[PDB]
């Protein structure tokens, strides 16, 4: 069995990120929350609720409201009041936990040392504090799974950087130096394989508790994705990462490269810059992250229609 | 009739760009020297050399052997040290003029205002200097034609930024700051359309002067270009640049984009980050050039084979 | 009574800041250990020998051993190996706790809310780290004690900054910006006050244990800080800071003012630069920081002859 | 006979070492005009003005009127419109030169190669422009006074920086990296010696012409630097930097450093950062700057007696 902690800023590609792992029979250890797409008490009952709607009593620690260092701005315009369109949920019988994220990191790395797996949708905040506290996270957590970063500087927040790395590029920073090992989805892939109208209308037509619930998450997201990024319907971030890490062979194409997070207050802040080693000069020849480069889009999308047909 | 000035780092892509204008019946107005691929009193000796090999006496005007601020590196590795492979060339009868490089420009704007063509293939510090000395020069120039940067972060002298911006980001910003009407060709768009080993055969058999000459000065940079940029062939990125300064059409794909370069001694240095008005956030509203992202290859190498049976 | 924790890279002017502290019937509530001007392993072993000295079984919290983001070089050159000169110091019998000092001082924080002073000696990483935790501790948290900076750029890790605050200037800027009630003695200040040749005669023919002992442990500084850095003698930082905490009238002339830590790895990385509300723009009109500018030199003295005349 | 060129951006003290020098039968073969403390077609109409007062025709050579990258503010609310109080003054005869300043430099130094002197009292993109067109203008100007920067970081225009260098680094970087002999005034040093209220009456009872003209001129200026930068009185930054040039005994202490600019568009943009070769740390060995500490303020004010006294 694979263990997982999932760390959520919680809006509607992280909800549908984590009922992926559940539907699959992945074992999710711990939600952990972060600052990042909307207002922080928001995204923690979010989560909260989110487990509701799946009868489980899965632990949710909320973590960073900010970032280290940096000022950063929330994106209730890309995602709606209340991340899933402007509904603000509210769970029912679940409470948060009082213990900080970073410090349940740490006790979760000690109880599934070397089988662990963190599954990082969001800002690096949470992982970072953990490193901080207690280097040897590095070996007793197997594997992160990054969503980040615009390896041809096609970014969202900005023209040129990603919203996680962005939000916190102190935390990236840190995360991406302290030697664990990465694979890292960017944005700037995972635009080229939006839900299309097409598999939109199939999507609206499925009449499941699911298949509805995906159509209201995500319908605000669509229309600012389309209007506004230009993309032709809206993209899947997180649930690409998150289908990946489930089954490898989603990724079609992946290079072993070294990356230098911009953690600058400049323009240029927030910036994967990306030595392929092929350059007149080299920064490094020792790379940090396996970036994914291409996916096979009837595969993913395979997992998504199982999912909206769980109930 | 057209009237240009060409400014040269000369190496062989700079030859062969020369001689397009020229083999076209567009007039060749001054050639200015700056600082790049080469020891510069070899580029001088480069420019003379090859005018005499088309009969012409053009003057050559040495301008800035350095940066404005910063160090940067020659790159005879990639060139040869003579700019065309290991030879160095010697003209027999023509010698440099005296005059700076900004000082001619500035005279020649006055001479052909408003119809004045520039074409910047190499590091943009002589057309800096001519700016700050006249900035009248803006509107007396009716076009700048820009080989450089690297519009997706797909660098070549590192890993995220091209080589003329990177050698002299202090002009570029200058440049890019000024007013000029500005069309820019990028590292990372001519490398999609290098000069196969199908097309390198087709030439090695013509044996034409000109076809014996072209394959004499590419050999270094074909050999390294495969090698360690890992391009199938070799590229043309100023002869691309000059092919659709003379025709427009070869340029198939164009956008008006506000493009910010970064004139720092960090890491990202030299980049050319392109604002295109689909992000979350904006540095600006206002287009600062006119950006080529995609090219007729036929149309292009129909020019060169046309260049090669000159003589 | 007043309570402090005192938070140290554990050299010789550590260990009399503690003794300082002690001497006096300050409540010394714990010590918390940090990177910076020896081996860290070696500074856990300083500060647990030196509480031996004097009969305590004070709680040693090992903290941070690198700073958040930056690399760092310790000065054993200028505090010998062992930051005593070369002996290096083992404890009998007293061992560290295993609990992180930034986890120790948000339970101490809690503990003496609203009367704990924390007696920042050292570089910043403990404290930016246990309020990155629990921000909370700015107001449980009376006072911040800070030995940090250079307010007229004579600094002594570099040409321009202090030590302290160059370490780990992202864990400074944290701290600044919090919100704590800071009292700073900057290193530019505290070198006017040197300990002269005719005080160190006086002081070396005492003969008590203390200040056979204080010989001891300042004769590899005072060579250093007298043929590199050009002092008359040795300097007092942190026993400066530790006297001024305890009796306020030390200090003879402070001002509120506007520190901005700079945080960048270039040349200027660890400045304190220092608005004072006289120039023709200013950053903000807010003091973060009460400076201290002058101190009573005689009084400061009185303050070490007693002390050392303690056993 | 020594030579000198004159830069001004020209307000109250620019005039008075204009005529420190030419009272003084010191030869000043230009007057060059540079953008910086009042507006820039102002300034040149001041220093033809001037000029008229002392029945002299040396000509005048427009310059930058915007430093070579960043972008500056003019500060009329510290000198008044005018640049001597809110009075606008025109030539009645005098026309500015044609050439710009950095080809009259060039022309200049090749005339009195070896023998010319330059008092840059004001931002240095003049002589960077010069240099740049022609670097063996470091042999042939024999030397370079400088007023300019704060080597304790006090600075006027922001916190810690100095006006002639914060408007122009990157000129400033240009000037102290090309090799020229420097002699350098610091902001932080000139304000220790203003002039009081004592000297202030005793001015404005010599009833002379030029007793009455410093009167007028130098009253705003005077109630700026007393209410705002807190000076008790009113400083002398380029009549000192001049009455050294004229006479080196006016100068108690020198010291020769290295003086890194920066020139950045950071908080720390403008600042002079001194080695003084006495830190942990050394950026550079080579001195490039020899910098004034200490002036003998009552040679300095016989100096200015004797200019009031002139007619
Ligand atoms: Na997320
Ligand atoms: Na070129
Ligand atoms: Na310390
Ligand atoms: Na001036």
């Amino acid at each position: 069995m694979r263990h997982f902690i999932i760390d959520c800023d919680t809006a509607e590609d992280d909800v549908l990120s984590l009922y992926l792992l559940l539907k699959n029979n992945i074992d999710v250890v711990a939600v952990t929350i972060v600052e990042g797409n909307i207002s922080y008490e928001q995204e923690v009952k979010n989560a909260l609720w989110a487990l509701e709607q799946v009868n489980r009593e899965i632990p949710v620690y909320p973590g960073a409201n900010k970032p280290l260092l940096k000022n950063y701005i929330t994106v209730e315009k890309v995602h709606g009041k209340g991340g899933i369109g402007d509904v603000t949920v509210e769970p029912k019988r679940l409470k948060a936990q009082e213990k900080h994220a970073a410090l349940a990191i740490i006790d979760l790395a000690n109880e599934y040392a070397g089988e662990l797996e963190f599954l990082a949708i969001s800002p690096l905040t949470n992982l970072a504090l953990a490193y901080l506290l207690d280097n040897s996270i590095v070996k007793k957590i197997k594997k992160v799974w990054v969503m980040g970063g615009a390896v041809f500087g096609i970014g969202n927040i900005t023209p040129v950087a990603e919203f996680n790395i962005w939000v916190d590029p102190d935390a990236a920073k840190i995360v991406f130096n302290a030697g664990f090992d990465i694979t890292m989805i960017p944005w700037d892939v995972i635009i080229n394989y939006p839900v299309t109208d097409e598999e939109w209308n199939v999507i609206k037509n499925m009449k499941t508790r699911m298949s509805e619930l995906y159509v209201s998450m995500y319908l605000h997201y669509r229309q600012y994705s389309s209007t506004v990024q230009k993309i032709n319907g809206h993209p899947h971030p997180d649930a690409i990462t998150t289908a990946i890490a489930i089954d490898g062979s989603i990724a079609t194409r992946r290079e072993k490269r070294f990356v230098v997070i911009d953690n600058t207050d400049n323009i240029t802040r927030g910036m994967t810059l990306v030595d392929r080693f092929d350059a007149d000069t080299s920064w490094s020849d020792k790379p940090n992250a396996e970036i994914v480069y291409e996916i096979n889009k009837k595969s993913f999308m395979e997992k998504i229609y199982d999912l909206l047909n769980w109930f």
